[PDB]
């Protein structure tokens, strides 16, 4: 295995002590293997156009030999096949025919000038009467039989070779960012971008990054989230502002958190949460049908492979929940509306339900984890969170103890998080401050924050969903897996 | 200041009981629309048949009749407060001392145009949604830029041509077949251009890692694998400094074509610049003033194609008035390349001094973009070698106003990649084969610079250092 690497690049280095150049400069592609297919598709069977000459290129896939004249490649270029069939008969070259075709393996890159022929079989191909090796590949690819694990995370490339929906899980993402991009344009949004490095990195529940900027003899945080920044933007006038972007969270790997995702943050002026859910509705729905062509779609939590099958079910309107009905409802108890007390501290540590630094905001947490949350399959909107959780919301309109927060489930996870923004310069802040807050915020508040709705929604974690991966690697080129 | 008197109005009255932030009000239409939907109306005509609801920020107030100056998104409307069609408690006179500029506001009222033609809303209530508690008035900009888009709204227009720009590219590079993607902006070793990159830890792992210095490395990765167009748009983070054209935190867009070389890039270069340019101004030609303040001097930067095509060895033979030698990675050309006589003038070796020497003497004829081609191989470890002149790279820069704003070349496609420098997983990538490929880049924010007619890099960018 090892030695057929070493064989090739023996014959790799002598080809260029000998003068010639293993990898060449330029190759002329005339026509696109998929315009190509689409093309020609007029020929017959055996049939030859000769005064015809195209250039296409493309990888080696598999060599097959029919043992003399003729020599068969399958190439494979962006998402289509063609069969170049190598025949002694039209070979044009100083190159003799035998020696030539010991030169290329499989894996090579190599372009073609040939005629456009379809055989008599049928196969749809070109003839060759020149071949020029692009690429050597020195190395030894799996036999089809292979190419899994860690493996295929740590060496993409390999992976995109051997196992190409791995590509279309890809390109429904890049559609997926564009179609959302083009929503959103469409609504009268602006895309802008926000300073990824900030002296209190606000403004989310997590650990931020530490860097060191060199000019300025300080120390400097990576972006946990755009928000801070989109809400003084939404001050200066810009009343609908959109940010596609990376968000850098010090949270350790897991199937579903990476430390780097991409997130997409949204703040829409003169609007409130109850508007927010029937956008989501409206553009996770539409987002479905557009990909999937219907509306209900499977997701397995074991990996495709005879595990429980969930149905995710995207038809509007989704079901409306409270934190406080139903964590009542399913511990059989009564909460207290305020909890602000310390003799409040106890009543949730008291009724822990053996579920696991104890504050009320991080037990509610695992409380909504461990009981509410793994209900969720199909998408559901949980209201109404505290204020004590869920800082930069707006108090409600009702409930003294809850905020105008709500977050979005599909498959026990959260993919949204949206509030109605609080604009009032009035903002009590976190005592203890352990693992989760800035002076010029809080003064662009006071020259005034209109009405407005925020939204945020990870974008990885809707690939996982829409691509039906359990592991939130297998949606990322380059995961963080080391 | 004028701040304590009006946080003590808003909060002596949240001591009443009433909400200083109400939480929504129903806007019908956007200003915008409706200026756009009455324009047509007749003159001396008020309509009170329709009730619009319309909100914004009050830019003046000027006091039977009261005038208030609204501004929404792009545009302002007139709201004319008039007395007799006050439909509430206060009558007219305790209402609108609640109500002062800087405050956002709701109306609801009616569509009317005066005798004078001027378009104006009457309303029957006004909903105060935020106070404004700072006095607005009549460097610190750049630190507050909420206040620098209230009081100058026109800034908004260079930033939403930012983002038509970057959209055009986007719709640009997909009507070729690219596909967007995004790499990993944290890497153990940031590979890239020459720049000090940042270190930061990461718990999880327990290790030190860099941030991306430029997303080259794993876009070629991406070619490897069978994708033939990657393309990618996304910051990128170097740590030498802040200047008028450097910010530690910059976007930067790439894209890599299989089987292109470097003049196919410059002939797409070409086509891209110019139908954008065309797109944004009226014509292939535009103005640019380099000092902000001043107006002096006007460079006249052309679009229209073909760009000017420059070697280094030519041009800086040429305009030193020496022969240099061939392309030697020895230390004997080191000696030839000092040139302190001309005092073009850090650690100096034959690529840094022949970098310093371009960036004064070659580099300040550039005004209309200009391809700057054929760089030596040891500034350039990633290019793939001249096919022609030897010991040179198929490399080019482009300037415009003496500034790079793209580069791009044909990359190395020999995993004999000599990487040698004095003072992995990407190389058995390598190994599986490259197919003969041409990489692009461009900083974002300098072709914002150029085309928004700005000096300053903080003034395409909303929150600089
Ligand atoms: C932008 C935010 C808004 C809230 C939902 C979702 C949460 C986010 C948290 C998060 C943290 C982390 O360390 C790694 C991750 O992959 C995620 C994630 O995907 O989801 O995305
Ligand atoms: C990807 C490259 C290609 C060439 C133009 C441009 C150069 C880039 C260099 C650069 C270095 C730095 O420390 C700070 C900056 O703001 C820039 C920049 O904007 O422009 O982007
Ligand atoms: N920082 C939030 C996301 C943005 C919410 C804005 N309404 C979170 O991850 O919890
Ligand atoms: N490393 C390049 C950017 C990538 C160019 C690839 N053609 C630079 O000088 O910034």
């Amino acid at each position: 295995p090892q030695e057929y690497f070493k064989l090739r690049t023996a014959l790799i280095n002598e080809r260029r002590s000998k003068g010639i150049n293993p990898y060449p400069h330029k190759f002329h592609v005339s026509i696109s293997l998929a315009d190509f297919i689409a093309k020609y598709n007029s020929l017959e069977k055996d049939v030859i156009l000769n005064d015809i000459v195209q250039s296409v290129a493309g990888r080696v896939f598999s060599k097959r030999e029919s043992g003399g004249k003729l020599i068969f490649y399958d190439l494979h270029g962006e998402g289509t096949r063609l069969q170049v069939l190598a025949n002694a008969r039209f070979h044009s070259g100083d190159e003799a025919f035998d020696n030539l075709h010991d030169r290329i393996k499989r894996g090579d890159i190599i372009g073609v000038n040939g005629y456009p022929a379809r055989s008599k079989s049928g196969e749809l191909s070109i003839i060759p009467y020149e071949i020029i090796q692009l690429t050597p590949c020195l190395h030894m690819l799996p036999h089809t039989h292979f190419g899994n694990q860690e493996t295929r995370y740590r060496m993409r490339y390999l992976d995109l070779i051997m196992n190409p929906d791995v590509k279309n899980r890809f390109v429904t993402r890049s559609r997926m960012i564009s179609f959302l991009r083009r929503y959103l344009d469409n609504l009268g949004f602006l895309e802008v971008e926000t300073p990824m490095m900030n002296l209190i990195a606000g403004g989310a529940t997590a650990k931020p990054f530490i860097t060191h900027h060199n000019d300025l003899d300080m120390d400097l945080y990576l972006r946990v989230a755009p928000e801070l920044y989109l809400k003084m933007l939404v001050v200066g006038g810009i009343d609908r502002v959109y940010e596609i972007g990376r968000v850098f969270r010090n949270e350790g790997i897991d199937q579903t958190h990476n430390p780097e995702f991409t997130s997409c943050e949204f703040y829409m002026a003169y609007a409130d949460y109850e508007d927010l859910m029937k956008i989501t509705e409206d553009m996770l729905a539409r987002m479905v049908y557009y990909m999937h062509g219907t509306y209900k779609i499977q997701y397995h939590p074991n990996g495709i492979v005879e595990n429980p099958v969930y149905e995710v079910d995207f038809t509007p309107p989704f079901r409306k929940v409270n934190i406080y009905d139903g964590l009542q409802e399913k511990l059989g108890i009564q909460f207290p509306p305020a909890d602000t007390l310390d003799t409040d501290e106890a009543n949730k540590f008291f009724d822990k339900l053996a579920v696991e630094p104890r504050t009320t905001a991080r037990l509610l947490d695992k409380l909504i984890g461990e009981f509410l949350e793994p209900t969720f399959i199909s998408p559901t909107f949980l209201t109404g969170h505290p204020q004590i959780m869920s800082p930069l919301a707006k108090w409600h309109r009702s409930i003294p103890g809850l905020t105008e927060r709500f977050e979005l489930f599909v498959v026990t996870k959260e993919i949204v998080n949206a509030y109605t923004e609080l604009n009032d310069p009035l903002t009590q802040r976190l005592r203890f401050d352990e693992q989760a807050i800035d002076e010029n915020y809080c003064t662009a508040l006071e020259y005034g924050l209109p009405p407005t709705a925020g939204w945020g929604m990870g974008i990885d974690r809707l690939a996982m969903i829409l691509t039906d991966s359990n592991n939130i690697k297998e949606v990322l080129f380059f995961p963080a897996m080391r």
